[PDB]
């Protein structure tokens, strides 16, 4: 399998565009950064407002739990590569403590809403509008080279107030090569794609489009998540019961899988499920044929038939926010 866009991005730049592991990093100054309060936590790291001592201007100190050398130069390459394109976080400097030598990412503010709190007062013009923000800054990445490998409500960081998106924490995040081979344990599980469900190693930006389709679809239905599934085997059972069976063994028979035999016992046999059978009056006043065409597009199997970032920019869809941009 390979991407159907940008698949010669990383064949095309110098080497030191993608071989982050010849990275030498520029330690900043730890003193230069103030912990003013608790926002949260990243995948794999404790996340902080902050000041710039010097400037008292507010910033986002992520401060990193131990992890491999590689895997930190990964995330800041990427996140250099990356600065500063539409609706990515800006990283601003990288410093560490000289004792514990734990380390800090320092990004540009970002203001956060809770997305539970958040998605319930959505109108339907704020979904188009979000998702065309967050799809601006996925063709971007994908453009770049770069898959986010964990797209979901966490990591897409909406200021409702001042009507700003962020996509945030690249610490999942890889260069894409054509043919290369990826861990699996990537996304989180109710965003994860069938690919690494069943173990397609080979896959690409299209990854972060089924994840996006995963979003989208608990947004307009109100069903959050979408797929709930409590382990990796549930999570493909999931969404085997509203895609269906069927598709699911063209899928398999395509790429030349075959299903662990446990997993494939605890798939069954399923039709698919309409899209219009998850509407109901909570949800009526978002669900249009123009959203389920846009959603049916996403949510699919073969990661070589979704839509692509760019492409489901100009869906019918997203109109009106074209219009308006
Ligand atoms: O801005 C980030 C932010 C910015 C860049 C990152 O890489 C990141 O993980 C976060 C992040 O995890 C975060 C959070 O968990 C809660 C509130 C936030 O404002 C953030």
């Amino acid at each position: 399998s390979k991407a159907r866009v940008y698949a010669d991005v990383n064949v095309l730049r110098p080497k030191e565009y993608w071989d982050y592991e010849a990275l030498t990093v520029q330690w900043g100054e730890q003193d230069d950064y103030e912990v003013v309060r608790k926002v949260g936590r990243g995948k794999y790291s404790e996340v902080f407002e902050g000041i710039n001592v010097n400037n008292n201007e507010k910033c986002i100190i992520k401060i990193l739990k131990p992890v491999k050398k590689k895997k930190i130069k990964r995330e800041i390459k990427i996140l250099q590569n990356l600065c500063g394109g539409p609706n990515i976080v800006k990283l601003l400097d990288i410093v560490r403590d000289q004792h514990s030598k734990t380390p800090s990412l320092i990004f540009e503010y970002v203001n956060n809403t809770d997305f539970k709190v958040l998605y319930p007062t959505l109108t339907d013009y704020d979904i188009r509008y979000y998702i065309y923000e967050l799809l601006k800054a996925l063709d971007y990445c994908h453009s770049q080279g770069i898959m986010h490998r964990d797209v979901k409500p966490h990591n897409v960081m909406i200021d409702h107030e001042l009507r700003k998106l962020r996509l945030i924490d690249w610490g999942l995040a890889e260069f894409y090569h054509p043919g290369k081979e990826y861990n699996v344990r990537v996304a989180s599980r109710y965003f994860k794609g069938p690919e690494l469900l069943v173990d397609l190693q080979d896959y690409d930006y299209s990854l972060d489009m089924w994840s996006l389709g995963c979003m989208f679809a608990g947004m307009i239905f109100r069903k959050e998540p979408f797929f709930y599934g409590h382990d990796n085997h549930d999570q493909l059972v999931k969404i085997a019961k509203v895609l269906g069976t069927d598709g699911l063994n063209v899928y398999l028979n395509k790429y030349r899988i075959e299903l662990d035999p446990q997993l494939e016992a605890l798939v069954g046999r399923h039709s698919r499920k309409p899209w219009l059978k998850f509407m109901n009056a909570d949800n009526q006043h978002l669900v249009s044929p123009e959203a389920i065409d846009f959603l049916d597009k996403l949510l699919r199997y073969d990661h070589q038939e979704r839509l692509t970032a760019l492409e489901a920019m100009t869906h019918p869809y997203f109109q009106q926010v074209r219009a308006a941009e």
